[PDB]
């Protein structure tokens, strides 16, 4: 639970360090921050991926998402009601209204327990999912658009575009907006930048412990765990600190505030709420370390499906017959660096 090997770390990069993205990565690994299964990352004051954000209240959110929440005792579901389009200025008019703004607090931990006791009530509007990038055309370190991991193989040699996986989703916010607990799709890396605004709040599981939470909701969720055998990755299932503390499941929070990237690692289990109207921009990458993720990942079996072949053959010939017949069973260490963070020791 306490084990600072697996709490969130926070980077402060140099302008040099911060040039080269898979680099950096590899490095804070190298530091274990991968163990929590989250990792915030603070630009050098300088950096700047946008001139300014007064010219975007004509952006077109194409299917806004009301977000109903159901539940007691700290579980919930979350279903998705889509509303016709809108733009940035109609949703911050919502999300800056009264009905709708962020409520009064102190300090976060009164903030938490205010969203922990309303998130029934109210529901608000999340401008989620918008294809899109802010970046300006001419920004070369963190460019979410284009980060040069070996992800890009699926594009490259496979030849598909997966939406915000591949390509760089948008998030508008408002108070009480949330992301139910889960892992990427394929069990990639994300990077998630916040523009502007309130900030966004985040609960992480470490990856060594992440069976536990899918025990916990089999548990709790008798009926969904029957249907799908990964019924987490439908995005609607809340937990709350407090069930997690009570069933003794580790966890970690942090805040990301505006002008901060958040790094999700592999198989690292979150969740969050954004504080009041914010933007954020994400995207996935991968690692080498990805490639076993990939290959064990437990799939949606009830409705993203990445083809591993194009990576096992360019990176692991020599398993490749062995991995095409079934026989291929290394087994996951959590704790371990990617290949690429030998350099450094
Ligand atoms: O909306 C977020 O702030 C957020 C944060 C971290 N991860 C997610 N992810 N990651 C992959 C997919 C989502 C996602 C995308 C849309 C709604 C949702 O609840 C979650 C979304
Ligand atoms: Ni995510
Ligand atoms: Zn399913």
């Amino acid at each position: 639970t306490l084990n600072p090997s697996a709490r969130i770390m926070t980077f402060y990069p140099t302008m040099e360090e911060f040039r080269n993205f898979s680099r950096y990565i590899a490095y804070i690994e190298s530091q274990g921050a991968h163990r929590a299964g989250l990792a915030k990352v603070v630009p050098p004051k300088e950096w700047k991926p946008r001139a300014s954000y007064d010219d975007i209240d004509d952006l077109v959110i194409p299917a806004p998402i009301q977000q109903l929440v159901t539940g007691q005792s700290g579980l919930f579901t979350q279903y998705n009601i889509q509303k016709k389009a809108m733009t940035v200025r109609e949703f911050r008019k919502i999300a800056n209204s009264d009905k709708y703004c962020t409520p009064r607090y102190s300090e976060f931990e009164e903030l938490e327990r205010k969203y922990w006791k309303n998130l029934t009530f109210n529901p608000p509007i999340y401008g989620a999912d918008v294809n899109g990038t802010l970046y300006e055309k001419h920004v070369d370190e963190w460019n979410i658009g284009r980060l040069r991991t070996i992800l890009d193989l699926v594009e490259k040699e496979s030849g598909i575009t997966i939406e915000g996986v591949n390509t760089p989703y948008l998030y508008f916010g408002m108070w009480k907006t949330s992301f139910a607990w889960h892992t990427e799709d394929m069990d990639l890396y994300s990077i998630n930048y916040l523009h502007f605004g309130e900030p966004k709040s985040w609960y992480s599981v470490p990856p060594e412990h992440g069976k536990r939470l899918e025990r916990l909701a089999k548990g709790f969720f008798p009926g969904s765990a029957q249907s799908c055998e990964a019924f987490l990755r439908h995005k609607m299932t809340l937990i709350s600190p407090l069930m997690l503390k009570k069933y003794g499941i580790p966890f970690d929070k942090v805040t990301q505030e505006a002008g901060e990237f958040m790094i999700t690692f592999p198989y690292g289990y979150h969740a969050g709420f954004n504080h009041g109207f914010n933007c954020a921009e994400s995207t996935n990458f991968a690692t080498r370390r990805w490639i076993e993720y990939g290959k064990q990942a437990v799939l949606c079996s009830c409705r993203v499906k990445i083809s591993m072949d194009v990576f096992v053959r360019k990176f692991q010939p020599e398993r490749y017959k062995l991995w095409k017949a079934g026989k291929d069973n290394t087994v996951i260490d959590h704790t371990l660096p990617t290949p690429e963070a030998a350099e450094f020791l």
